[PDB]
């Protein structure tokens, strides 16, 4: 596999061309997932509001336990990028990462469903909503090892620098997901109506199809890399070392976010609904920085593996400036046109005003988020996965949650947590920039 | 601080003398914790069975969230042993480890109680039991940062090789704990009866006293090391890197153990009660291997930091064989006298029969546990904290839980999970030994 080297004095537009080629397929992958989940929500709402509640609770808890996938994703992803940059054969990384992903899926396969329903009992779901959720989750947990394996293929491609092939798989996966769920929920074309169980099968069947395509490309075209059947315990242990802080950051971020949202829950259903609407609107801004973050791990990792440290820094700094310009635009749009963006979601005047204030406050923070996304990705590509764990969790609690806790005792307004959200985002970018300079300085 | 160097050709009895001098105070600390927890349970039983239920649920969930303490414990503990061995000034490690322990406590201080009660509203409690638990947990969470700080003092001593000073603090702490709870529960002297809240204050006040003693020794006698007020972000990040896998191993082990105990819950209350009785009996044998594990981290870390790799290996191998001899004896007691050990716990004939069968099955496994305990502690002292995470969790699921899941479909007997428990303990010892040889082999 050929590397994506960035030369220390490469012109700006030639670096961006490489960044955009990597980043656009990941942004597409992410936006297909957003569109699919929106369509899947409408399909389930054709059943009953208890069905919507069951899948709503299910998806949030599934998102939590999916933190585990970051372990096998990150270890495989980082090491393949570094090996490609060092001109080493990455085939051992691919096979051990897939086996590791399969292994860590097994506790979720054997007892993840009970754990989810257990953690659903807690949130105050009726036993009817939990009984529907158990039907929805049954096919999902039957094939959760397939989900782990396809997520690790995704990481192998991305680290290898071929983000287009997972985008191709994602297009087919997402049509299969929507077509299956639509067919099995409504019982279309002389097929039995399965209810929420049909929405679950849509996830399982699309994952099985993704896995078959990945495996077909592996056996017959040698994937990103040829298949070699040999486990290497030293690589398994290195992948665990790399991926464990990433899995932990995702799990702890979700818990921290639950705490923070509770601050808005105390303002009533309308402030809470506006926060959610503002979040899903803000996440089209999110996916851009998230895709270039993926791309930053590939670029940083490959150039780090090549010991091309000056070119690695050049790639990261150029990427960061470019993504901060793009998100200056998306942020400007959030500040200027919030009533247009909110309009498709609700018509409650009072909800429109809160969500619009949310979008405006956070739109200021979009360029900072771009900086945090890219420096985080660059540190992961260097193998420093414990650094985004420390930066993200310490920033979240010290500059967002705890200041909100104390000032909300004096100022009873949702603008308080929302204002600290944008303050913390700016602080966290400065934090990442500071640590990145010191890390790169020792490297140079 | 002087190092506990082990020379490569040191006579066996001179190595054991060093091991026993380190290990005995830790074993005392652990057994004082066992005696206190028993006395505290009897004090609460003077209130009501719902009070016992509230503290039982509380203590089990507290043990889970205490997984976090391992992050700051392990980072401070390991780096101090290595710095002492390398004859470097460990004062920076002590101060940043305390600050880090304070920091990671803060999310529990602000929302841990709700999380616990959230996580209790599930195990099948009740709003009466949960309302008592909330009274018990209120003083505990008010001073949870003090608990984190005292646990990190404990680790600094242990790594420095002075295990006697925390044993002294533990004696005073445990008397304070029992005297306070007894006073406040029974309303002794001129104090009002506070109910289960009085047991919570017993924890808080004794932790406060332990912290004051530690802090007094720091300021006036220079603790294990003098106080230097300067945070070092580079040390904080290394401590996070070291401690994160240990915290995650503890959290995941607890969850895995919950899955495994559920296999025995399906056999009824009497098979379940016998398993618990067998566990608390096995745990006086546990504390021996656990204390020598702490000592192994100190000995391995200091000799690793001294680059005295042959002496490090010699210390670990001598420690392992000696501890396996000691636990061969404790295991022989479990196999030979189970009805005597069970007698003080229950008089139900079927419970005595199951618990006795548990002790016999388990007694075989005691020398294997000693080997796993010591190799694990040695790998932690070398900074390889991700290895016990990988070895423990993979062994637990692949050789205990999953084989039990399948054979329980054919053989409906508690001997099945209990027999795989001893089988898995033996495999995990061989696993650790294999990994330890390859790690030290490269070192030599
Ligand atoms: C992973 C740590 C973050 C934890 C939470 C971050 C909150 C904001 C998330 C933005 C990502 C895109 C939003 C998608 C959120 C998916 C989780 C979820 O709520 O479940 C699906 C939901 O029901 C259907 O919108
Ligand atoms: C594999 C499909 C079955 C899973 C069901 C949908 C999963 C949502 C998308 C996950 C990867 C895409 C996110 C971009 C890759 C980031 C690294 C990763 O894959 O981790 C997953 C994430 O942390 C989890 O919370
Ligand atoms: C589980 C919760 C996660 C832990 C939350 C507690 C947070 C405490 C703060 C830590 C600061 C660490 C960030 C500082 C990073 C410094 C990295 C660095 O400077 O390294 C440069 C080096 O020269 C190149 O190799
Ligand atoms: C001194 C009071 C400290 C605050 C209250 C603690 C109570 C639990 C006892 C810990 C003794 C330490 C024995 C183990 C030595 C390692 C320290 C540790 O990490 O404890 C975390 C453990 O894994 C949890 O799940
Ligand atoms: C959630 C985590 C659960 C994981 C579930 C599957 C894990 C399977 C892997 C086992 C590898 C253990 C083998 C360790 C290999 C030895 C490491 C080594 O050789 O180290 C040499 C050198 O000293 C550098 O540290
Ligand atoms: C198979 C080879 C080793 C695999 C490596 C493991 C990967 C790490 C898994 C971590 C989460 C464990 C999830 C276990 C399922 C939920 C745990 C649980 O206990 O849920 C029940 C609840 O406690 C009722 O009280
Ligand atoms: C503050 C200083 C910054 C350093 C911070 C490092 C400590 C982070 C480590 C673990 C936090 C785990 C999160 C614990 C918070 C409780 C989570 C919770 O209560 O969530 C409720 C539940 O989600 C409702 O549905």
């Amino acid at each position: 596999m050929q590397r994506i080297i960035v030369n220390p004095n490469e012109p700006y537009l030639s670096v961006i061309k490489k960044v955009v080629k990597l980043s656009i397929p990941i942004i597409v992958v992410n936006l297909l997932y957003t569109v699919e989940n929106m369509i899947s929500m409408i399909l389930v709402s054709s059943i009953s509001p208890s069905a919507v509640a069951a899948t709503g609770f299910s998806l949030s808890l599934l998102w939590f336990i999916y933190s585990l996938m970051a372990l096998s994703y990150s270890g495989t992803n980082i090491l393949i990028a570094q090996f490609v940059g060092a001109k080493k054969d990455p085939s051992p990384i691919l096979i051990n990462g897939l086996f590791l992903s399969f292994l860590i899926s097994l506790p979720l396969f054997f007892y993840g469903k009970d754990f989810v329903l257990f953690l659903m009992k807690v949130l105050g779901a009726s036993e009817t909503v939990r009984s529907l959720a158990k039907e929805y989750l049954t096919p999902i947990f039957w094939f959760i090892p397939i989900g782990f394996l396809t997520n690790t293929f995704y990481g192998a491609y991305n680290g290898a620098g071929d983000t287009k092939t997972p985008m191709k798989v994602a297009i087919i996966m997402n049509l299969t997901h929507i077509g299956t769920a639509y067919t099995l929920i409504n019982g279309k074309f002389g097929l039995p109506k399965l209810g929420v169980e049909g929405a679950g099968w849509g996830i399982a069947i699309s994952e099985i199809l993704a896995f078959f395509i990945y495996t077909f490309l592996l056996i017959f075209f040698k994937k990103p890399f040829p298949l070699h059947l040999r486990l290497e315990p030293k690589l398994l242990f290195k992948m665990v070392r790399l991926g464990t802080p990433t899995a932990l950051e995702r799990a702890i971020t979700t818990l921290s976010f639950n705490v923070f949202v509770g601050f808005l829950a105390k303002f009533g259903d309308k402030v809470l609904a506006a926060h959610q609407i503002g979040l899903r609107i803000e996440s089209i801004s999110f996916m851009i920085g998230f895709g270039v973050m993926i791309a930053s791990t590939t670029l940083a990792g490959q150039n780090y593996g090549a010991r091309n440290y000056r070119g690695m820094v050049h790639a990261v700094n150029t990427s960061a400036h470019f993504t901060a310009l793009v998100m200056s635009l998306t942020g400007l749009i959030l500040i200027l046109f919030p009533h247009y963006l909110v309009y498709p979601f609700s018509r409650d005047p009072e909800v429109i005003e809160w969500a619009s204030y949310y979008l405006q406050i956070v739109g200021i923070s979009q360029p900072a988020m771009a900086y945090a996304s890219i420096y985080s990705g660059a540190l992961k590509g260097m193998g420093k996965t414990h650094i985004p764990l420390f930066v993200n969790i310490s920033s979240f609690w010290l500059f967002r949650i705890i200041p909100s806790y104390f000032l909300l005792k004096v100022i009873h307004s949702p603008l308080v947590p929302w204002g600290f959200m944008t303050f913390e985002t700016a602080v966290r970018a400065l934090f990442y920039y500071t640590v990145f300079k010191k890390v790169v300085g020792k490297l140079l």
